[PDB]
């Protein structure tokens, strides 16, 4: 298995049609998940699975600059169960990324980072156990 917290690095950054590919096994009693999508210290789309927030399980996505968070955008569909394998599945598209968790669309995030090919990392956090991390061009 990988390290967690792992970074991929993402050479040249980010372009439409690059998929990137997580796999990996949920914790028993995990708190949180995250996905850090980085422009240097910025983060371009921060994809946040939180699984006791106030006894609500959901989704927080957001974008990180100069060290502060903008406006949150919440999912309150939750793929994700405690003990279980996923694949998630983010495909950068022109203008958002699209995230796909064990082959069924989840949700869409907008650009608000816009130097596509700054984003040069992908750090996995959480509580996982980490299977696999990859990207290919579709
Ligand atoms: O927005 C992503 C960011 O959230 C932080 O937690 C927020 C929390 O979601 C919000 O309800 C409250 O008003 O403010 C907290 C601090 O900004 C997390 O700390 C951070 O890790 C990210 O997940
Ligand atoms: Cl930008």
């Amino acid at each position: 298995p990988l390290i967690v917290p792992y970074n991929l690095p993402l050479p040249g950054g980010v372009v439409p049609r690059m998929l990137i590919t997580i796999l990996g096994t949920v914790k028993p009693n995990a708190n949180r998940i995250a996905l850090d999508f980085q422009r240097g210290n910025d983060v371009a789309f921060h994809f946040n699975p939180r699984f006791n927030e106030n006894n609500r399980r959901v989704i927080v996505c957001n974008t990180k600059l100069d060290n502060n968070w903008g406006r949150e955008e919440r999912q309150s569909v939750f793929p994700f169960e405690s003990g279980k394998p996923f694949k998630i599945q983010v495909l950068v598209e022109p203008d958002h990324f699209k995230v796909a968790v064990n082959d069924a669309h989840l949700l869409q995030y907008n650009h608000r980072v816009k130097k596509l090919n700054e984003i040069s990392k992908l750090g996995i956090s959480g509580d996982i156990d980490l299977t696999s991390a990859s990207y290919t061009m579709i």
